[PDB]
């Protein structure tokens, strides 16, 4: 964890934090975008789906892309 509140601190403040990690999302990293009104840290995501191929947040099984993308279906 993080203990030691101390210097002057300016991060603007936002309603949207990982749930994996639970860290500030930085635009550094790349972040993906779930079927699921859902964004998570490209890394967060493709390992919690490896343990748990749902969403840490709705907890939804996002097996299959259901809306129509692409003819890569079958
Ligand atoms: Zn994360
Ligand atoms: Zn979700």
């Amino acid at each position: 964890g993080s203990s030691g509140s101390s210097g002057k601190v300016k991060e603007l403040n936002l309603h949207e934090l990982c749930a994996v990690c639970l860290e500030d999302f930085k635009p550094r990293d790349e972040l993906g975008i779930c079927p699921c009104k859902h964004a998570f840290h490209r890394k967060c995501l493709i390992k919690w789906l490896e343990v748990r191929k749902v969403c840490p947040l709705c907890n939804m099984p996002v097996l299959q892309l259901a809306q129509l993308s692409g003819p890569s279906s079958g």
